[PDB]
């Protein structure tokens, strides 16, 4: 059974990455299950919709009262040391909000970190249907 734990914003870094204070330690978090266009892409740098996805995530976590992190059932960190989690801003999942707005795609899924996969895929289908942003 997944559970939410509190965390405190340190800095939003990109559409798909935020630094949080978690259990009294600074940590970089990668948002599970979503790929956003990035501002700091390994090879390309600033892709299309990257500044927009990045501003969306930043605003959403900066204006929150409460941030909560939710780990999935599998590995909790990736090979870069980043936490792998669902992030909530006042009860609203950031991962889903990005996908609902057409500012992220559902990523390649690695079991067993796939608890919210169908839920995200439903939101992605709706954004594509509404032809929002990436899907416009």
């Amino acid at each position: 059974k997944l559970h939410k734990e509190p965390a405190t914003l340190i800095k939003a870094i990109d559409g798909d990455t935020v630094k949080l204070m978690y259990k009294g330690q600074p940590m970089t978090f990668r948002l599970l299950l979503v790929d956003t266009p990035e501002t700091k892409h390994p090879k390309k740098g600033v892709e299309k919709y990257g500044p927009e996805a990045s501003a969306f995530t930043k605003k959403m976590v900066e204006n929150a009262k409460k941030i909560e992190v939710e780990f999935d059932k599998g590995q909790r960190t990736d090979k870069y040391g980043r936490g792998l989690a669902y992030i909530y801003a006042d009860g609203k999942m950031v991962n889903e909000a990005l996908v609902r707005q057409g500012l992220a795609k559902v990523a390649y899924v690695y079991k067993p970190n796939n608890t919210h996969e169908q839920h995200l895929r439903k939101s992605e289908a709706q954004a594509k249907k509404e032809k929002l942003n990436i899907w416009s």
